[PDB]
């Protein structure tokens, strides 16, 4: 029998208004082999922290690893001091506390390490958790809302393991060039689980938690997915899709219909990204089995969900150009190693530690590239012209609107609030506004979310201090 889908615990504040997260090493089992893994409040992955718009929470973070880490709340708009970028060091055996004052629409965000140069390994070892933000608006909708029954998080990740069963992560030339990817797909940490869902509407909060692998969700029997929310919250109305591409670090919430006596699989379809259509990912691959059950369910697919504000006029806004690049030598060496090992299938459908760059500079923790304005829209133009690697570009401190995505206006289910934009051999443009401060000592990051590229230099720091005084 397939294992049941693990359900992260939904963790709320205690009487002291505190949430405790312990970062630690333990053991997990994959395919009958034990592996050392890391987790928040457990052996692997983490809980779902539940936050309400307009309410403060204090998080106490206990680092019980033997190495430094940081804790970043990806998708949360918070000041730099509590954003948990690479400057937010938590010593091994130490504790750090942050007060989060949540001020943004309901959405599914997530959290993960951001340790300088080591983010890929620390996520690969198992660290990731979820953030569920609620507000008044969303609860009035009739959405499926029973956590772990008809409202379920789905954190999808690949791993590769060595013969001893341990997770096999090394940041070497090939993995630095193409990304860390594996042959084993996990869904909330389990291999091909089943989830028992009541007849009616099932809400899936999908996260691509892979280091480097893009995904493309669909159902085994071609039933549609109704997209209701993206990274930064609800869309204005549901968007019906037959397939749903999801970049690394992106979330979408979808509703799917569950009918009596008709089990089906959520699957991922082959993608056109270097290295990612190697067997078993050359064909549709299962993510999990949905098994209909007969218990109570009241959830609805609402005709209307929210209102999206009009894009502001673009005239007169500051433009920032961010040119992404990879060292041609790393690109050539890594691509050759990939082709030699896997052959043509590795391109199907198509020293090095500071090799990857933005505007000619590898990330410098001591030197923010610029100071962005506070409380003012800017247009950021991000280019990957010059290579054909996938760069899901993420900017801390904001939920943004995509104006142009890699050659075209964004797809309808990508036109709302986003914290990731596709850049791949073309140029994208986003409209951003920073509402919180970030000083040089706790700067915001902007980077590709292909973690091995972030780790080898494709990140910049930026500060936010003041708006116009002119
Ligand atoms: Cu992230
Ligand atoms: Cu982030
Ligand atoms: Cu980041």
């Amino acid at each position: 029998e397939r294992p049941t889908l693990p359900i992260p615990d939904l963790l709320t504040t205690d009487a002291r208004n505190r949430i405790q997260l312990t970062i630690g090493a333990g053991q997990s089992t994959f395919g009958g082999k034990t592996a050392t893994t890391w987790g928040y409040n457990g052996n692997l992955l983490g809980p779902a922290v539940k936050l309400q718009r307009g309410k403060a929470v204090t998080v106490d973070i206990y680092n019980q690893l033997t190495e430094e880490t940081t804790l970043h709340w990806h998708g949360l708009e918070v000041p730099g001091e509590v954003d948990g970028g690479p400057q937010g060091i938590i010593p091994p055996g130490g504790k750090r506390s942050v007060t989060l004052n949540v001020d943004q629409p309901a959405a599914t965000c997530w959290f993960h390490p951001h340790q300088h140069g080591k983010t890929g390994r620390q996520v690969a070892m198992g660290l990731a958790g979820l953030v569920v933000i609620e507000d008044d608006e969303i609860l009035k909708l009739m959405l499926p809302k029973q956590w772990g029954i008809d409202d379920v998080p789905v954190i999808v990740q690949d791993k590769k393991f060595s013969a001893d069963g341990q997770i096999d992560y090394q940041l070497d030339v090939m993995t630095a060039a193409v990304g860390w990817f594996g042959d084993t797909l996990l869904t909330n940490g389990a291999i091909y689980p089943q989830h028992a869902a009541p007849r009616g509407w099932l809400r899936l909060r999908l996260l691509n938690g892979c280091n480097a692998r893009s995904l493309n969700f669909a159902t085994s029997d071609n039933r549609p997915l109704y997209v209701i929310a993206s990274d930064g919250g609800l869309l204005p109305e549901p968007v019906k899709v037959s397939e749903l591409p999801v970049l690394m670090g992106e979330r979408f919430e979808v509703l799917v219909e569950v009918n009596d006596n008709k089990p089906f699989d959520l699957v991922t379809l082959p993608v056109s990204q270097m290295g990612m259509a190697i067997a078993p990912f050359d064909k549709p691959h299962p993510v999990m089995r949905i098994q209909p059950i007969a218990i109570s369910a009241s959830g609805a697919l609402p005709d209307t969900l929210s209102s999206l504000p009009a894009l502001p006029s673009l005239e007169g806004l500051t433009v920032r150009k961010l040119q992404l690049s990879m060292d041609p030598m790393l690109d050539m060496m890594g691509m050759q190693m990939l082709m030699e090992k896997y052959g043509d299938q590795a391109m199907a459908g198509m020293d090095f530690h500071h090799a990857n760059k933005i505007n000619g500079q590898a990330f410098d923790m001591n030197k923010p590239m610029f100071a962005a304005a506070k409380g003012q829209y800017e247009r950021w133009v991000i280019s990957g012209v010059g290579d054909m690697m996938l760069h899901p570009f993420h900017i801390h401190g904001t939920q943004f609107r995509i104006l142009s995505e890699n050659g075209k206006p964004p797809a309808a289910h990508r036109a709302g609030w986003k914290d990731t934009v596709k850049v791949e051999g073309n140029v994208s443009e986003v409209l951003v506004k920073f509402n919180h401060d970030a000083p040089k000592e706790h700067a915001y990051m902007a980077h590709s979310h292909l973690l091995e590229h972030e780790d080898t230099g494709m990140m910049l720091g930026f500060t936010v201090l003041q708006g116009d005084h002119g």
